[PDB]
């Protein structure tokens, strides 16, 4: 299915994007598979901070749309 390859190294270079290790984590919590609602959906719950919500969403947004192809 899915490259699950390309998607651990795309997610990876991602969260090295962070400073910090709490952003890393919600990046990877992000990008983790979720069947029944989308990225937006999934981060609307998120309210730990500002920058765990981008991390979230934009790992979120690189898995899915590997996924999606």
């Amino acid at each position: 299915g899915a490259n699950l390859h390309l998607l651990r190294q795309k997610i990876e270079e991602q969260a090295a994007k962070y400073k910090h290790s709490v952003p890393k984590k919600c990046c990877y919590d992000g990008a983790r598979v979720n069947f029944y609602e989308t990225c937006e959906e999934r981060v609307a719950r998120v309210t730990i901070g500002p920058l765990c919500i981008r991390a979230f969403n934009e790992c979120c947004t690189i898995a899915n749309k590997i996924r999606k192809e």
